[PDB]
């Protein structure tokens, strides 16, 4: 995350924390997710296209800080990795950049709900708010582009959605942007979201209700003019979502 303000997981309770084991044993940040139920876990396929065995990912949940443990948080091996049947990624866009974790932990149990650990609400479907929406962002990415280091405390900031015709200006993205993409972004390129906050939450307030809008796909390097972030449009794919689960 870009600018924006250091938080906890009390701040985005369903935020979840996606490491991959390696051989040796050293065990390193891979990418956001959300929790949308007990046992399911929602990211981005490009996250895991490069390993994509379920056996060397391990999900924590209620976890505030990157390399040292959270008081109450809860570790899960993934019993299921779903990637998308139909995903693809050109240069810089990737298309149906979404996918499922089963989680259960050693001892065989899903998630229990707590302070710290809670489920996010999916939309209703072909259901956002509008442009210009104030949402969130979370993560664990960089908070500068040329940073080598990832933040040890959580982040979050606010980005605000932009229309579709918008974003579809050769200026912006041109076609790399489709309809099952949401953009998003800071009216001054101040603030963004980076690499390490992919498959990390989107939210915003629709119907009084905190729900997951998005989930962090790509962007054209971080918090740069005319190049907003660009998100996974979670409505989109609630049959996807609703069949893999
Ligand atoms: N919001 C947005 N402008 N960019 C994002 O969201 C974003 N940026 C990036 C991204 C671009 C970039 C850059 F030009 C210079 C330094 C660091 C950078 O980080 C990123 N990377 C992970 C995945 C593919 C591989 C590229 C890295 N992932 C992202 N999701």
């Amino acid at each position: 995350i870009i600018g924006g303000e250091f938080t906890t997981i009390e701040n985005q309770p369903w935020f979840a924390a996606i490491y991959r084991r390696h051989r040796g044993g050293s065990v390193t940040y891979v990418c956001g997710g959300s929790l949308i139920s007990p046992c399911w876990v929602i990211s981005a396929t490009h996250c895991f296209i490069d390993y994509p065995k379920k056996e060397d990912y391990i999900v924590y949940l209620g976890r505030s800080r990157l390399n040292s443990n959270t008081q109450g948080e809860m570790k899960f091996e993934v019993e299921n990795l779903i990637l998308h049947k139909d995903y693809s990624a050109d240069t810089l866009a990737h298309h149906n950049d979404i996918a499922l974790l089963k989680i259960r932990s050693k001892e065989g149990r899903c998630a229990q709900p707590s302070r710290t650990i809670q489920t996010i609400a999916l939309p209703s479907m072909y259901n956002d708010p509008q442009f210009g929406t104030s949402c969130e962002i979370t993560g664990f990415g960089k908070e500068q582009s040329t940073d080598y280091l990832y933040p040890e405390q959580l982040k979050m900031t606010v980005v605000k959605l932009i229309s579709h015709r918008e974003c579809q200006q050769p200026h912006y993205y041109g076609s790399e942007v489709t309809t099952k993409m949401l953009c998003a972004a800071d009216p001054q390129w101040k603030t963004d979201s980076c690499q390490g906050d992919s498959g990390g939450p989107l939210v915003c307030s629709l119907q009084g209700r905190m729900t997951l809008t998005g989930i962090v796909s790509w962007g054209r390097g971080c918090a740069l003019k005319d190049k907003p972030g660009v998100y996974t449009r979670v409505s989109h794919f609630l049959p996807w979502i609703r069949s893999h689960t």
